[PDB]
């Protein structure tokens, strides 16, 4: 018998309550999995199923005392967990998921199957997710003059279209991106349409993860980008001003990993999981306290060069070097984007471009040659080789240039090197990491008298 | 009779629930040991363990008052506490035991013996745990490709072997381990193959546990590295920026140690058990503050030296002296990595090096003479030899050489130690270490005192 121990069980059968990893019940209410912390949700979701039930059950659960008592028996019969978020290309909304492959919309048990724990936070509409309408066309318009169509922005429009794309994605992405342009660019109306598209997996927060350490005391910071599918950060702290902590390349090297490591207050978990794109705005290059190819193969750099001003200042900004087109500023965009009006068309081209730039593997590629910084650690990767051992038979031509065979192995002695790199660099502006390179890769082959076991290409090159 | 009394007689009886040292309660359910501070599970088992119980008795369990009245009888007949987690060759999973000695699976009341309180977290499949298998053929080659076969290799991937096996041991490990390389050579892949292959018998922490102090406050970084067997902290700060703290080499002798000092939030439980083998993945070399013998007898080095590079960077990886070998990059096995498909092959990978390497006694042995920083006190050992009165009866040749004696003992002055010292070092880097070795040696003899009663190897053959 026990009519509440029969109506727990009947409830139980059919999956709608299931206990996670992290110790927190979810559960399936209004076409959707939700869970809260401090307030569990078993009471509202046996109160909205009580419809499902026997004439005789559903009379039962109108009382608060009997809900709580087979919200007990519930507790105690689920024993084992369950993994959750493990589909990367289905995006949830508050009524269904979509398939970011086909395209077709579930709701009901087709999208119980998919255990999304987070959603976009608004209803999915079929009549405004259409390719042709007044909205459509001038939001056309509006990505058009932000990032126009020219042969001489293909590459760039290219990677701005696969960086917003991959905001849909519930995987790990191996890049930082930053977009980079002068003031009234377009960016933070780029940051807002993206937010308005994806609503609540959007999150921003600030330089604090970039610039301190990550685990410390408690980071709430960090903490908020569990599960979230793009993380802005703004406003750079341009480093040419002294007093400015230069962005660190562990804090990188981290931020890229499937797992990131830290804790908020008033809580022992310190394990996050990471799928989320993250984009810095800024008006200003980064600089990083050390540079490395760990480093350098994880950047990537988007430009905004186009200006919209007003009438006044249309003739100043037509005469600079940083933009390369001039617009006519829209007075009321900024609230037009604010009332919700482009979001599904903007989630309609988010999807085409996914499509698109989604071949069976979508992955996040840098690019180290739009970086100042990297200028050096470029130029010398394209100007010397390391001495092997198939540069041993030639060192008759090499000791006429200077090289010395020590060891069975090709050398440059210091003053010699020093010489031959200060005729490809200039010393006035480049000395600080030429010290620094000399330093890295110095080794005193014998006792004193320390040498690079470096080859310029150019030696062998011209006899 | 008491109805409720009997049954948590009945039910303490078959010995299901157990009292720790640490002074929580730990639980038989679904063929493994159980155990959560914030909810306790004994009423979880009162309704788990009702078949077993006589007909009348069964039906007295439906209500959550009455678990809670035999919960209660329980929690007053439990007085004495009992040990756990005192096997080290045992793996518990998710729904039994796996015997690493024998290679047999105990499940049920034959696994209920070993009171293993952690687990792998997932169940055990017998059709997976197999030595052929497409899976199996796939993980070789990527094994083979991140660490080759060659005999030039053979030490380090004997090193690389006996590392991983390791943390299949329940026991205490003194040894820490340091996987280095250059960029895209496999050791985020090697660590995410461990976390698939042990579940939930694996960690990820922050580099607080080697920079900052263990002790002072609250830390979950610490506490959480209770009874794991495997601790993964990664991504060095590259400390020759100076930017930030050293390597504290008493966190290293703290860390190798079978306790660890250390409180999470709230509790009232300060020591943890060290079952863990801590590996950091790096492309830079340690250095620490304060170098001894102490500190060289706890350090091992992996090195990574294959490199998986892009078609269009694979003639700049080719001219590289950092990599032996330049191998094409796969996109798809960090997903199929995730995916879980090489699990149970890497388990049995990992087990048959087990037995391998378990000469019955398996200790972890360090590799100082892959450390930079140990060159100048490793090579200064193979010079000195302290003075003893089996050195006496040469003090004439000795004064030949330039050696005093003090109170019948060899000296030698302070700048005759330097200027024969300067033979075998240079001066603009080792400095240093040769003001830190005379200051720490600096005995009292000759003039007033600050002397060094040492002999050289070469002064000590010839007479
Ligand atoms: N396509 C467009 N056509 C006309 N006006 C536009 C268009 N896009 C943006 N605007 C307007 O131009 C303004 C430029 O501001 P904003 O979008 O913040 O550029 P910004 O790069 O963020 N400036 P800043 O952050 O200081 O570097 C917006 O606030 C809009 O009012
Ligand atoms: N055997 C293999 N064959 C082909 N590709 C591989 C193989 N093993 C790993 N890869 C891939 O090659 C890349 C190497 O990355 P990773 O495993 O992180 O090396 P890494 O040393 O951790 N890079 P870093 O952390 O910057 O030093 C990844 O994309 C892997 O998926
Ligand atoms: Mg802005
Ligand atoms: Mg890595």
């Amino acid at each position: 018998g026990n009519k509440l121990f029969n109506i727990a069980q009947r409830i139980l059968d059919t999956n709608s309550v299931l206990l996670t990893e992290r110790g927190d019940h979810i559960v399936w209410i209004n076409n959707s999995w939700k869970f809260n912390s401090e307030e569990p949700l078993i009471t509202k979701l046996i109160l909205s199923i009580r419809h499902q039930l026997p004439k005789e059950y559903s009379s039962e659960l109108l009382c608060p005392r009997k809900r709580k008592t087979v919200e007990a028996n519930i507790r105690d019969m689920l024993v084992d967990s369950v993994e959750t978020d493990t589909y990367p290309d289905k995006l949830p909304f508050k009524n269904g998921v979509l398939d970011l492959v086909d395209g077709m919309f579930y709701s009901g048990d087709d999208a119980k199957k998919y255990t999304c724990t987070v959603s976009t936070g608004f209803k999915f509409d079929d009549t405004k997710f259409v390719e042709d309408s007044p909205e459509m066309e001038e939001l056309m318009n509006i990505i058009n003059d932000i990032q126009p169509l020219t042969d001489e922005n293909k590459k760039n429009r290219e990677l701005y279209e696969k960086t917003l794309s991959s905001c849909l994605c519930g995987a790990t992405k191996g890049c930082l991106t930053f977009f980079f342009g002068e003031t009234a660019t377009g960016k933070s109306t780029t940051k807002r349409l993206l937010k308005s598209a994806i609503g609540d997996l959007f999150v921003e927060t600030g330089q604090t993860i970039l610039t301190d350490v990550l685990d410390k005391g408690p980071n709430p910071f960090i903490a908020n980008m569990h599960l979230k599918r793009s993380v802005f950060c703004s406003e750079l702290p341009d480093f040419a001003c002294s007093g400015s902590k230069k962005i660190r390349s562990d804090n990188i090297k981290k931020l890229t990993e499937p797992c990131v490591i830290g804790r908020p207050c008033f809580s022992n978990k310190i394990n996050n999981r990471n799928h989320a794109t993250i984009i810095i705005d800024t008006n200003y290059k980064p600089v990083f306290d050390r540079i490395d190819n760990a480093l350098m193969r994880r950047i990537a750099v988007v430009r905004f060069r186009t200006h919209f001003s007003q009438p006044s200042g249309r003739e100043a900004a037509e005469n600079n070097d940083a933009y390369d087109k001039v617009k006519l500023l829209d007075e009321g965009l900024d609230g037009k984007i604010q009332n919700n009006r482009y979001r599904f068309a903007f989630l309609y081209l988010l999807v085409k471009w996914y499509k698109k730039y989604h071949i069976p593997i979508m992955k996040l590629y840098p690019t180290p040659e739009e970086i100042p910084d990297f200028a050096f650690y470029l130029k010398i990767g394209t100007l010397l080789v390391s001495s092997s051992v198939k540069h041993i038979p030639l060192m008759t031509d090499l000791s006429k240039k200077g090289y010395i065979l020590y060891d069975n192995v090709v050398t440059l002695p210091l003053t010699t090197f020093q010489q031959k790199i200060s005729k490809y660099f200039n010393s006035r502006l480049f000395g600080h990491d030429i010290e620094s390179f000399i330093n890295r890769h110095k080794k005193f082959a014998n006792v004193s008298d320390e040498y690079l076991q470096y080859i310029f290409i150019e030696d062998i090159s011209s006899p």
